[PDB]
């Protein structure tokens, strides 16, 4: 109608490969200048922290309330250089936390999990901290969107209060009783890059709305334009207006 016009008309100033998927527990819809990047498998970079804290804490190697020390390691981001809880550290996307999580899991407990819930194609190769990162794992703009579309309706394969910790920690603001919930990528180590900001929006009334906003990115682009993109197709869908 004309909110695919408008939704469409915000993508016709974006020169970047874009798609937006959408998914309410019935339908997918896609939205942007590139629809087939929504069949097209993609690494999750940091997006990936969602099923490594599902993973861990299911599987007793972490807590939600544990810290996670820095080591005195100067790290990428200086604001890294400091102690996290997991939901700390998937707020502030900071990788190395992730990492040490994903050695405490194991290449073994992390293959056999990736295969348990069909995470993407569930391929860790032989680097269990780095396979989110540069490959071999790859997952789909649509396989993300029904991911956390599961998330937040708890009907993943884990542990109810596993999958209540792990959604609140992605939770971003609400607007009257409608929540967003959200985690952004950039995965710089690939070619092309790609850019991600995959999340839901809940309303009081049980409905939840998943989105998963996937396209190229390349060196220099803005870092705050993947959240922004997303907030308006959201706003002119009436998903989650604007205040
Ligand atoms: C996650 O996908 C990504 C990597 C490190 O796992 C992460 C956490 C980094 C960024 S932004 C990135 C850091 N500084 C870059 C830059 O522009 N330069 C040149 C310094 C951009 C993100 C993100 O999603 O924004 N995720």
């Amino acid at each position: 109608s004309i909110i695919d016009q408008n939704v469409q008309a915000l993508f016709n100033e974006i020169s970047a490969d874009a798609v937006f998927v959408t998914y309410d527990g019935q339908n997918i819809k896609k939205y942007g200048t590139h629809l087939d990047r929504a069949k097209t498998a993609y690494i999750p970079a940091s997006t990936f922290k969602i099923a490594n804290a599902l993973i861990g804490l299911e599987n007793h190697k972490a807590t939600s309330t544990e810290i996670f020390k820095w080591d005195g390691k100067p790290r990428f981001f200086k604001a890294w250089d400091k102690d996290f809880t997991l939901g700390e550290a998937m707020q502030a996307s900071t990788v190395p936390v992730y990492q040490e999580l994903a050695r405490r899991i194991g290449p073994s407990l992390m293959q056999s999990e990736l295969q348990r819930i069909g995470y993407g194609n569930m391929q860790i190769g032989t680097e269990v901290d780095q396979f989110w990162l540069k490959g071999p794992l790859t997952i789909t703009p649509i396989q993300e969107v029904k991911f956390v579309y599961d998330l937040a309706q708890g009907q993943l394969p884990f542990k109810p209060e596993v999958q209540q910790q792990v959604k609140e920690m992605l939770y971003v603001e609400r607007r009257g009783e409608n929540r967003l919930y959200a985690k952004s990528g950039w995965g710089m180590a690939v070619d092309p890059q790609v850019g991600w900001y995959v999340g839901f929006v809940e309303k009081a009334d049980g409905q939840v709305v998943a989105f998963a906003l996937n396209m190229q990115m390349k060196a220099g682009d803005d870092i705050a334009l993947r959240k922004q993109l997303s907030l308006d197709v959201l706003d002119k869908l009436g998903v989650f207006h604007y205040l």
